[PDB]
């Protein structure tokens, strides 16, 4: 599962992660198949147009990795 796919399961959550999840969803340009942190952070820095602090993305990616480890 890519970061984007994971984010998709986060949609609806009633906090900042859920809010960012929705913006990532609304971003027609977001990289949908990438999982590498640098690639993703590169995108958010240059293309990112989000209302939440960068730390929210970091936290979201952190959760992503825990989530993967929890599968497998």
């Amino acid at each position: 599962y890519s970061f984007y796919q994971f984010v998709m399961t986060v949609r609806g959550r009633h906090d900042d992660k859920g809010r960012l999840a929705e913006e990532i969803f609304d971003d027609l340009a977001f990289p949908k198949h990438d999982d590498d942190f640098n690639i993703l952070s590169d995108y958010i820095e240059t293309h990112g147009d989000f209302t939440l602090p960068m730390s929210v993305f970091d936290d979201l990616y952190e959760e992503y990795t825990e989530w993967l480890k929890f599968l497998e």
